[PDB]
């Protein structure tokens, strides 16, 4: 059930682009009539070892993982010849949350944000059990599976915690998304339960924007960097981070949620609170905007 061969997965457009891979949309069509299920299909391009192996560690986590929090794996396929293996996951056709909360604004209030916001600290809470480390968590990568339901998706940079370490360290990424990284995984490459805390921080604040491009983090640290204009940005945001400077509340953010937030920026990761201490947190909010 979980080995999908390869001639019947019919491809028909791009999902996403990551710097060595795709996920595609495809059919799943054994019996050749286009009638088969639609699915969604990760394979690489440009890849090496380190990618290929990076690929196959992806594969094993996901498949292990089973939450209504994070996106369904279904299995793999195999073409012909070297560099074959494709990762096959459940397609959710609304799409990531970062787009729906752009097109849908108008109609999504606080208590739906709320209700996203509990449902990925679940998730992460789900991953943390496991000790998996996500990394990427961002709106863009998170899927939409129904207007009340969202799920964590692009396990691309996920990495396991020894059973004996709670963090990892590793060689200079060359292309970061460095507004939703942890300082300590900008400046010393160390990544942690505790840097995925940091970017779940970045995604309530995403969340409560609506993900608005007048206001996102990119364009705050615009705002916020200076008069100064040739400098670095990834030097400079290092800088702001060090004196303490954070994202402001979006005017629409409740309190509460503003708070949790800073408690996600604290500068030292054993000063930020677990996913098990937000949750509950979160779920309190959530069920008094009902
Ligand atoms: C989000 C996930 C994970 C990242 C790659 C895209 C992917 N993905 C998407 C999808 C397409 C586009 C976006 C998000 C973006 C943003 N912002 C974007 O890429 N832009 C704007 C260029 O996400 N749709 C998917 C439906 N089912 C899927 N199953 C597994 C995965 C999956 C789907
Ligand atoms: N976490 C946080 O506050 N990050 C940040 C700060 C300033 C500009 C861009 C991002």
């Amino acid at each position: 059930p979980t080995i999908f061969e390869e001639r019947h997965l019919k491809y028909i457009s791009q999902l996403g682009k990551g710097n060595f891979g795709s996920v595609e949309l495809c059919r799943y069509d054994p019996l050749g009539d286009n009638t088969g299920a639609l699915v969604a299909v990760k394979q690489l391009q440009h890849s090496g070892p380190d990618q290929q192996r990076d690929f196959q560690r992806e594969i094993q986590i996901l498949k292990a993982l089973h939450s209504d929090f994070i996106v369904k794996y279904r299995g793999v396929s195999y073409g012909p010849g070297r560099q074959s293996l494709r990762l096959v996951m459940e397609y959710l056709p609304s799409g990531c949350l970062r787009d729906f909360l752009q097109r849908h604004r108008a109609r999504l209030d606080a208590s739906r944000l709320l209700l996203y916001s509990s449902q990925i600290c679940k998730g992460m809470e789900y991953l943390g059990s496991r000790r998996c480390v996500h990394r990427a968590l961002a709106a863009r990568n998170i899927l939409v599976e129904s207007e009340a339901h969202v799920k964590i998706a692009d396990f691309g940079l996920a990495k396991l915690l020894p059973l004996d370490k709670d963090y990892y360290v590793v060689r200079e990424p060359g292309q970061s998304p460095i507004f939703w990284y942890a300082p300590e995984s900008l400046s010393d490459n160390i990544f942690s339960r505790q840097s995925d805390v940091w970017s779940f921080g970045v995604v309530l604040y995403e969340l409560f924007t609506y993900c608005d491009k007048s206001c996102s983090p990119s364009a705050e640290f615009l705002r916020m960097m200076g008069s100064e204009r040739d400098v670095p940005a990834l030097s400079r945001l290092l800088e702001l981070l060090e004196e303490g400077q954070r994202l402001p509340a979006p005017p629409a953010c409740p309190a509460e949620v503003h708070e949790l937030m800073k408690l996600c920026w604290a500068p030292s990761p054993q000063d930020r609170p677990s996913f098990s201490a937000l949750g509950p947190q979160l779920d309190m909010l959530w069920s008094g905007s009902r």
